[PDB]
DNA sequence: AAAAAAAAAAAAAAAAAAAAAAATTTTTTTTTTTTTTTTTTTTT
DNA sequence: AAAAAAAAAAAAAAAAAAAAATTTTTTTTTTTTTTTTTTTTTTT
C-alpha cells in the first residue's frame, strides 16, 4: 500500500518488509509460466546444477503479474535488492536445503527494464535508481579481492573482531575491541575473513549512437562477485545498475566546484568447441567436391583471384611441424605473400582472413597499426600496469599474423619479421627480460610492387621491395595484376555496383562459422600421414624442374620449394579430412607450388617453363 | 658537398607509493588532615 | 565513688596525585611520459 511517506522509507518499515517479501516469495513459488511449466524449479534446478550463485528474472513478467515491486524498483533498488537476496535465498534453500554450504548466497539480476537511459542524459534525476544503459567496454580491470564479512585482529590482544559486513559505501571500521575495550589499531584477519571478487569497468557511448558534434561520454561501473569478467574491452554491453553517487566520492577538497562523481554498481551485463562438429563436418567430407567448395567459401566479397582464394585456404589449413630428432626444425607453417598492383583487393582478402581465422591479427608496416611486429615493455597506458606488450607475431602465436602493406615496414620490423620467420621464436632482451618467447606465426602478408603496376619483365624479386631472405620463405608467393579487359572489367563492376545497392540503408559453398569448425577440426584433430605418394616421381620432378632451370640469373627451383610442396600436399590433404595423402592431393600441390614458380618467374622463361611442365598444372 | 628527414638527447611536467608529520584534557583514586566516640586509666 | 583526662580507633572531606590514549593528512621521492632542440644519418 502507499502513504504520504517517501517509497523508500516505506520500503525500509518492516511491515512493509513483510509484505513484499511474502509477494517475492509468493510470485517465486506460484508465477508457473506463459504456458504452465513452473520456469523457476527450473531455473533454480541449472542454477544449483552449476551452483551458479545468481538467478536473473524478468521484469516484464515481474510488473506483469505483480506491478507494485516493478514501480518501487527504480525508485528504491537497493533495499528491493536486499530483500530478494534473502527470498532467494529462502527458496533455493526449500528446493535443495544442502546449498546452505554453497556459497550462503545468490545475488538476483532485473532484466528487460523497459526504460533505457542514454549515457549522455543521466543527470541528477536518476540518483539512487536503477537503470539500463548500452555502451561499449574502454577498459576493464582484473579481478580484485573486496571484503564483504570481515574480522579484524584487535592487535593489542589478538581477539577475532567478529564479522562486519561490507557495504560499497564506506569501509567498514571497528569502534573497540570487545575484550580489552580499545579502539586499537586493528587490523585485517587475512583467513577469517571471507572476501568477494570486484572488478571495475569503463563504459562510453558508442560512436554509432553519439550524434553529430559530440564526445562520447564514458560512465564507470562495478562489477561484484559474480559477474567479474562478464565483458572484455571493446564489447557492446547492455548494463543495468543502480547510478550511485554517495560512496566517498565527492570534489570536498580545495579548488573545486562542490560536483560529484557517480558510479553504477552494475546488477546485470549482457553483452551484444562443440558436438556433432564431427558428424556435420566428416558427413559433409564425404562429399569430395569439399576442396573446391572451400575455395569458393574463402573469400566471396572478392571477385576473381582465385589461386590467391586456393592458397590462402592452404596457408589457413598449413601442413604439419616435425622435428626429426631434436635437431631439425621443419615447420607446418604456409606463409603467403600477395604482391598486386594497386587497388586489387589485398587488404580485402587480408580482413576476410582475419575475420575468419581464430586466433588472427591485423598489422600495418605504416604506423597506424592497431597492434605491432616489435615487442616491447612499458606502462600499458590504459590500465597504466606494467606490461611486456609482446608483438603481434607472438601474440599470433598459434594462428594469422597479417602484415597489410608490407612493403614498408620500418627496418626493425623487417629484422623482427625476418628473425620470427627464420628462428620462429623471438628474442626480447629490452630492460632485463631476456627471454625468447615463440611466435609459430603462420603470417599473411600484402605488398605493393614498384612504381604501383606490376613488370612482368622484372622477376619477382627486383620488382618487389622485399629483400631475398625475406621473399624466399614465403610458402607461396602469388602476384595480382589489374589488367584492363572488357569482360573483366564489367563483371567486377556489375558485382561492385550489386554490393552498394544491396548495401544502401533502406535494404535493413559453406558459411563462415561452418568453415571455422572446419578449419579448427582439420588443424587440430587430424594429422595425415605420408608414406603413400610417388617419392621416386617428386624426386625426378625436382631433377626436372632443377636441371631446366639451370642457367644463369636463374636462381633455381631447390629444397625450400620440394619442402614447401610437402607442407602444401600435407595441407590439401587436411582440407580433405582424410588422415592420408593421396595422390589427388599430391597432385593438387605440384598444381600451386609450380604456378608460384612460374609467376615468381619472369615472363619468357615463365612462358619456357608453363608450356614444358602444363602436364602438371592441367590438372 | 649540402639539404632533408629521422633518431636520439635533454629538460620540463605529471601520477602514484610509501615514509613523515601533526594534533592532543578529563575523570578517578587515595593519602593526609581533621574531627568524633567509646573506652580505660588516673585523679579528686 | 564520681569526675575527668587521655588513649586508641573510626570516619569525612579536601588536596594532590594517577591514569588513559591512533588517525588522518602532506610531502618527498621515484618513475614515466611528452615536447622540443639538437644531433646524426641518408639522399640527390
Ligand atoms: N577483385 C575485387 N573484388 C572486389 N573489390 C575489389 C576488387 N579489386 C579491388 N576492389 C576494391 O578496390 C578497393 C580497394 O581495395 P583494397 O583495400 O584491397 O586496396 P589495395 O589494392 O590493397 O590498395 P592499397 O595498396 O592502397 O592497400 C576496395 O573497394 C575493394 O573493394
Ligand atoms: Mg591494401
Ligand atoms: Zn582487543
Amino acid at each position: 500500500d502507499l502513504k504520504g511517506h517517501s517509497v523508500r522509507e516505506w520500503v525500509s518499515m518492516a511491515g512493509p518488509r513483510l509484505e513484499i517479501h511474502h509477494r517475492f516469495k509468493n510470485f517465486l513459488r506460484t508465477h508457473v509460466d506463459s504456458h504452465g511449466h513452473n520456469v523457476f524449479k527450473e531455473r533454480i534446478s541449472d542454477m544449483c546444477k552449476e551452483n551458479r550463485e545468481s538467478l536473473v528474472v524478468n521484469y516484464e513478467d515481474l510488473a506483469a503479474r505483480e506491478h507494485v515491486l516493478a514501480y518501487f524498483l527504480p525508485e528504491a533498488p537497493a533495499e528491493l535488492l536486499q530483500i530478494f537476496d534473502e527470498a532467494a535465498l529462502e527458496v533455493v534453500l526449500a528446493m535443495y536445503p544442502k546449498y546452505d554450504r554453497i556459497t550462503n548466497h545468490i545475488h538476483v539480476r532485473i532484466s528487460h527494464l523497459p526504460l533505457v537511459e542514454e549515457l549522455r542524459s543521466l543527470r541528477q534525476l536518476h540518483l539512487n535508481q536503477l537503470i539500463r544503459t548500452s555502451g561499449v567496454v574502454t577498459s576493464c580491470t582484473g579481478v580484485l579481492p573486496q571484503l564483504s564479512m570481515v574480522k579484524y585482529n584487535c592487535n593489542k590482544c589478538n581477539f577475532v573482531l567478529g564479522p562486519f559486513c561490507q557495504s560499497q559505501n564506506q569501509e567498514v571500521k571497528p569502534g573497540s575491541c570487545p575484550e580489552c575495550q580499545s579502539a586499537g589499531p586493528f587490523e585485517v584477519n587475512m583467513e577469517e575473513t571471507i572476501y568477494q571478487n570486484y572488478q571495475r569497468i569503463r563504459i562510453q557511448e558508442s560512436p554509432g549512437k553519439v550524434a553529430a558534434g559530440r564526445l562520447p561520454r564514458s560512465k564507470d561501473a562495478i562489477l561484484l562477485a559474480d559477474l567479474v569478467d562478464s565483458c572484455k574491452p571493446g564489447d557492446e554491453i547492455e548494463l543495468t545498475g543502480i547510478y550511485h553517487n554517495n560512496y566517498d566520492g565527492s570534489l570536498n577538497t580545495a579548488n573545486g566546484f562542490p560536483v560529484f562523481a557517480t558510479v553504477i554498481l552494475a546488477n546485470h551485463v549482457a553483452k551484444k568447441l562443440t558436438d556433432e562438429d564431427v558428424k556435420m563436418i566428416t558427413s559433409l567430407s564425404k562429399d569430395q567436391q569439399i576442396g573446391e567448395k572451400i575455395f569458393a567459401s574463402i573469400a566471396p566479397s572478392i571477385y576473381g583471384h582465385e589461386d590467391i582464394k586456393r592458397g590462402l585456404a592452404l596457408a589457413l589449413f598449413g601442413g604439419e611441424p616435425k622435428n626429426p630428432g631434436g635437431k631439425h626444425k621443419v615447420r607446418g607453417d604456409i606463409n603467403v605473400l600477395l604482391c598486386g598492383d594497386p587497388g586489387t583487393a589485398k587488404s580485402q582478402f587480408l580482413k576476410y582472413i582475419e575475420k575468419v581465422s581464430s586466433r588472427a591479427i591485423f598489422t600495418t608496416g605504416q604506423g597506424a597499426s592497431a597492434v605491432g611486429l616489435t615487442a616491447y615493455v612499458q606502462r600499458h597506458p590504459v590500465s597504466r600496469e606494467w606490461t611486456l606488450e609482446a608483438g603481434a607475431l607472438v601474440l599470433a602465436d598459434r594462428g594469422v599474423c597479417l602484415i597489410d602493406e608490407f612493403d614498408k615496414m620500418n627496418d626493425q620490423d623487417r629484422t623482427s619479421i625476418h628473425e620470427a620467420m627464420e628462428q620462429q621464436s623471438i628474442s626480447i632482451s629490452k630492460a632485463g627480460i631476456v627471454t625468447s618467447l615463440q611466435a609459430r606465426c603462420t603470417v599473411i602478408a600484402a605488398a605493393n610492387p614498384i612504381g604501383g603496376r606490376y613488370d612482368p619483365s622484372l622477376t619477382f624479386s627486383e620488382n618487389v621491395d622485399l629483400t631475398e631472405p625475406i621473399i624466399s620463405r614465403f610458402d607461396i608467393l602469388c602476384v595480382v595484376r589489374d589488367t584492363v579487359d572488357p569482360v573483366q572489367d564489367e563483371m567486377l563492376a556489375r558485382f561492385v555496383v550489386g554490393s552498394h545497392v544491396r548495401h544502401h540503408p533502406s535494404n535493413k559453398p559453406l558459411p563462415q562459422e561452418v568453415l571455422k569448425k572446419y578449419i579448427i577440426y582439420a588443424k587440430e584433430r587430424v594429422h595425415p600421414k605420408l608414406n603413400q605418394m610417388d617419392q621416386d616421381k617428386v624426386a625426378k620432378m625436382y631433377s626436372d624442374l632443377r636441371k631446366e632451370s639451370m642457367a644463369t640469373g636463374s636462381i633455381p627451383i631447390t629444397v625450400r620449394h620440394i619442402e614447401s610442396m610437402i607442407r602444401m600436399a600435407e595441407a590439401h590433404a587436411r582440407i580433405h579430412l582424410r588422415d592420408y595423402v593421396i595422390e589427388d592431393d599430391v597432385n593438387m600441390a605440384i598444381r600451386v607450388m609450380l604456378e608460384s614458380f612460374i609467376d615468381t618467374q619472369k615472363f619468357s622463361v615463365m612462358r619456357s617453363m608453363r608450356k614444358t611442365f602444363a602436364r602438371y598444372l592441367s590438372f
